[PDB]
């Protein structure tokens, strides 16, 4: 089927296991029609595009549709980030997975400046309706990948680094976060979804919403904690596996560059501890069963690109 980012429409889809019912991929359609950057929307619900003409009693139909898990077809008043107002024909419905239960929800805007009427509105309902059936059928083949490892060892940096080639500054715990890619693999173009997750224990109980249907787990630990590494065996690997007993792990091991940094290693001599080397990430990596073993820096990027290459290939080859 095509993928996602070949379809010329407005459109998000969001995943209802995740608290508040996050977008997890908006269309560079949507981008333009809303003004809003990807960075702005993943994570968020859509509800962010409502203002005051919104019809309130039409987002409650809305919301009612998502509750009974069914589809609904509306017309209501929506903004771009910069104010401008826009009505929206707007069209959602469940995509369920092959065992029949609701994996997501697909999302279709048609925007205009008007509540249109009579044959108009007939003729919007019916090319939202395609459209969305289109998106369920390449939505099949987006490969969900769930990043999950220690508090502050790199998670959230290697995805932002991978995604928009920059690094972060001031840390950021995360709670739930999710990122897109379109990766070329052997000459065609895969749709990537990316779950963040947060490394703090507080955050245990809410974590796993993010792992029914996982393709590929990557369990990262930092190359300069030992203490992450350890968590690999202790903690990750039986948590994942806990929950998905079946599913492809990769073992990663961030912060590559600060392995041959002086400072570092300086500051971990006084700790007396050393670097993870790579004979040992190797080794965890055969203990736990994982696929592969790599090493990536997100602030150099070197070994980031293979990360998310190999990802796909643990699923697809
Ligand atoms: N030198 C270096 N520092 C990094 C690298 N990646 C992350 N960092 C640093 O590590 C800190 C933690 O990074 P995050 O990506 O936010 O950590 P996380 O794993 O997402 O943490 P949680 O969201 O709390 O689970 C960052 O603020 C950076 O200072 C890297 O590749 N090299
Ligand atoms: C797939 C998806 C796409 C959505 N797209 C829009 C949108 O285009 N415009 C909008 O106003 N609300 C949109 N929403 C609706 C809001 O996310 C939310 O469900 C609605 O505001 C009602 O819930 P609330 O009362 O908790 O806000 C979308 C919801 C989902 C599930
Ligand atoms: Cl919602
Ligand atoms: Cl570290
Ligand atoms: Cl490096
Ligand atoms: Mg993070």
């Amino acid at each position: 089927a095509t993928t996602l980012e070949r379809i010329e429409k407005n459109f998000v889809i969001t995943d209802p296991r995740l608290p508040d019912n996050p977008i997890i991929f908006a269309s560079d359609s949507f981008l333009q029609l809303t003004e809003y950057s990807r960075e702005e929307i993943l994570g968020r619900n859509a509800r962010f595009l409502q203002g005051p003409e919104t019809d309130r009693a039409t987002v409650r139909k809305i919301r009612d549709a998502i509750d009974n898990q069914t589809e609904v077809t509306v017309q209501l008043i929506n903004y771009t980030k910069s104010g401008k107002k826009f009505w929206n024909l707007f069209h959602l419905q469940p995509m369920r997975d092959q065992k029949g239960d609701v994996q997501y929800f697909i999302g279709v805007q048609l925007d205009g400046t008007e509540h249109v009427r009579d044959a108009a509105e007939r003729e919007g309902v019916m090319l939202i309706k395609k459209t969305a059936e289109n998106i369920d059928e390449a939505a099949k083949e987006l490969i969900k990948c769930v990043v999950v490892g220690d508090g502050a060892v790199g998670k959230t940096c290697l995805l932002i680094s991978y995604t928009t080639n920059a690094f972060p500054g001031e840390y950021i715990p995360t709670v739930f976060d999710n990122y897109s890619a379109n990766v070329m693999v052997d000459g065609k173009p895969v749709n990537l979804g990316l779950w963040d997750t947060a490394g703090l224990e507080d955050y245990d109980r809410l974590r796993p919403l993010s792992y029914p249907q996982t393709d590929v787990f990557l369990i990262c630990f930092s190359l300069v904690s030992p203490a992450s590494f350890h968590h690999v065996r202790a903690k990750w690997y039986p948590e994942v596996r806990h929950h998905c007993p079946n599913t492809p792990i990769i073992l990663v091991g961030t912060k590559l560059d600060l392995r041959d940094d002086k400072d570092t290693i300086e500051k971990l001599k006084e700790k007396k501890l050393t670097p993870i080397t790579y004979p040992q990430g190797l080794a965890m990596a055969k203990e736990i069963g994982a696929v592969k073993y790599l090493e990536c820096s997100a602030l150099t990027q070197r070994g980031l690109k293979t990360v998310f290459d190999e990802a796909i290939r643990a699923v697809l080859c």
